[PDB]
């Protein structure tokens, strides 16, 4: 029933390799904010661990063990303590990080969000079933990208992926 | 310590959309039968579940929901009773099935040895962080497949991803 | 130990099948409802719609509708921080006991809200149940507890009084 | 693939102290006993621990809190030890402990066989939800109580709950 | 991000008994209290729960299976509930009970925050691995006990232990 | 309940930093290899190398070999059906009780084995520890039960006769 405070804790999992991805992740923590069942949102992009005793650090070249445990435990942090996550899924570009916190989460009963994504609306819609049956609540990112304005993440309704061929 | 008896439990993670990566699947059981340290290896991909009630069955195509759960728990039956995961890694199309099980059995504490293949051994190297840090053990497809006959699947030792871009 | 916002979610776990049952479920709700201490409640049976389904209650269901009402309680005891069972002890809901496990087996508190119509027969209870339960709370003689309980912490009170089956 | 060695720990779940349900419990441990694919069955009513400070025990009585805590541990150790859980399912007289037991089970993932008994086959066939969805696989009391010598549990292929009303 | 109402539910344990450690814990409160980030903090010494049928509470005496069974229980309760540990440290008596908490909280994927404290600062500088490596974020109790007030609950960001013999 | 096959898969944990300590390890060793119960032993200092480490005992180690090595200790935790161990209530090993809180909180039983040189002091022990373990043999006077021990099933025994702290 109606909440007396907001209860929802947002893990927010995207990929954020492309303008695009970047995009969707830009638009969906607007209409995040506009949630009012809402009480926090991670997204593992934003802050970030500095390790001093790593010298000139880039991306996706090798890094000191110690940043990687660091940026790797801020993200299992952000599943612990999120009551559900929202997947912000790339069906063109398949994000393996994505698909592995789906399935850390799914291991914990948590509720998952799939909002998936595709330049090709016309392409043929198929799924692999441990995404397709991991998740419990799909809401299509072209078309309905805006009800995450209104969903009660206080309860996480389900809505079971269907319309999509299983391999 | 030495064991009284084989007390490996495989869960065999693979993809198996492709000539290739079934060859790797095929070949991956071969070394496995050849491990002393085995008791048992679970695939996937070799029963099958059938329901009756699905006329004319395709692949990639609609599935029963009821073919849809029970297929996907025989999976998490494999994990539940599997005391380790062998992934047979696809780095060139990154299988999001597999990805969601290293991070489901991750979750569960499982130990999970990744076995990364590639049809471009000269490439970059660069891996995905949660992919990289979940993982407690990697054995290199490409160049040392075979351990897979040798590997203390008793204990699993330990060998952390390194000399992989991280992004 | 004194929350600055509530923070006890409750996952409220009942049989709706006969009036009176209907009435306990009704009662609670009221009762947490002037509990401080609570930031929600989560009632099952407040439902999910199989849009292909031509549907009786107690029928054959979709295997659909099956999963994601299924799902949806358990959703309901992810996000819950305890669980509140009104227990009924002339009709056993096997579905509340399933519940009940499943919280401990996440080391979550359950609360155990027992009732009786026959105070007749000797007060007993299964182990799994007298030792799974953190808290119990008589449902005929101290319903009422449930309004002034802290469910930010929800203090232990192991089952006594019940012989053992 | 078939096991070098039984791989299957059974938690053998069960109601006790009704002359029919007894019954049951000794058939099933005959037919389990008669499996191949099983390396350990445990049952709770086995043995039991005895409280050296428990004056006159009294079965169904105010048992102590020592005598409770260590049967009910030795209950969840069987679970923790067990690698799938068989139910003989009472659905004439439903027993609580056993669904405690399979939902804790299954907050494991652990694989449950559904065993269900009625002595009234010509009553209407419906069983609660929660043991409906939870259970991974069913195999009918009064029916195929033989196939639990022949059920592969190095693997528990599931078999999703049909045919029952649900409420 | 920014959360919109407190989040952090913190489990603080702490050995008490000694009087330094029983300052430590107050001192502890105060700076939590000021945290805008956290909604609720547990202190395992506050109340407690009275065993009416103990005759007279030996405080370190044989206590009733009662009391330490709601006791220990109201520990987890606060365990579970809670979204991150803080643990005051001695590095100079270990006390197993944080210990044991530790790698509970660990087990669950929760957070833990070290802040230790040593009262020989000259002396050398070790850590038992499974602290070092179980430990998501280390405060040094002697040098930034301050930082408790400043800690972004919300997201507990990460900090490895460092600077510390293993052995 | 007579296993087929050993089943017991034992995680033996135990500090191994004194000459004591390292004389229980190796007792308990040879005393759980005469138990059939038994399919397998894990000793945790039974190690990794870091060909990039330079590495002293006590040392400061590497990250590389720091997160292998807490690992492989995880994953006996996590291949282990219980855990068995050599406490040590003289100087108490934190990384033990580290690794027994995670293993009850993973629902696997937990067989304490004490052992004093002190048994002038009030046989003492913390509650965590006291409620946390589901069997205690005596590492005093009954070290050599665990060649006994029935580790397919871990019969409870409850820890009793021991001041609470
Ligand atoms: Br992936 C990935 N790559 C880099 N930084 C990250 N933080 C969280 N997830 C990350
Ligand atoms: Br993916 C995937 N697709 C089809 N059948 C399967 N069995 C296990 N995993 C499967
Ligand atoms: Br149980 C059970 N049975 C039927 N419908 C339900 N909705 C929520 N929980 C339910
Ligand atoms: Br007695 C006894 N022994 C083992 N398991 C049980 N469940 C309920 N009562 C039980
Ligand atoms: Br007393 C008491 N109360 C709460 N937690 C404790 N740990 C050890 N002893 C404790
Ligand atoms: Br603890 C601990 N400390 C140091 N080395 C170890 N190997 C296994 N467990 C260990």
């Amino acid at each position: 029933m109606k909440a007396v405070v907001p209860t929802g804790k947002i893990y927010l999992g995207s990929p954020f390799y492309s303008d695009a991805q970047r995009e969707r992740a830009a638009k969906a923590k607007e209409l995040l904010a506009k949630n009012p069942s809402i009480a926090h949102v991670f997204f593992p992009f934003d802050d970030g661990f500095t390790d001093p005793d790593e010298k000139n650090p880039e991306i996706g070249g090798i890094r000191s063990m110690v940043w990687r445990d660091a940026t790797y435990q801020n993200d299992l942090t952000g599943i612990s303590n999120a009551t559900c996550g929202v997947f912000l899924y790339d069906m063109d570009q398949l994000d393996d990080g994505s698909a592995f916190e789906i399935g850390f989460m799914r291991a914990m009963h948590k509720p998952v969000i799939l909002v998936p994504f595709t330049e090709h609306p016309e392409k043929e819609k198929k799924m692999n079933l441990m995404i397709a049956q991991g998740v419990t609540t799909i809401i299509d990112g072209n078309t309905e990208f805006e009800k995450l304005a209104d969903y009660n993440f206080n309860e996480c309704p389900s809505n079971p992926v269907r319309g999509y061929g299983i391999y």
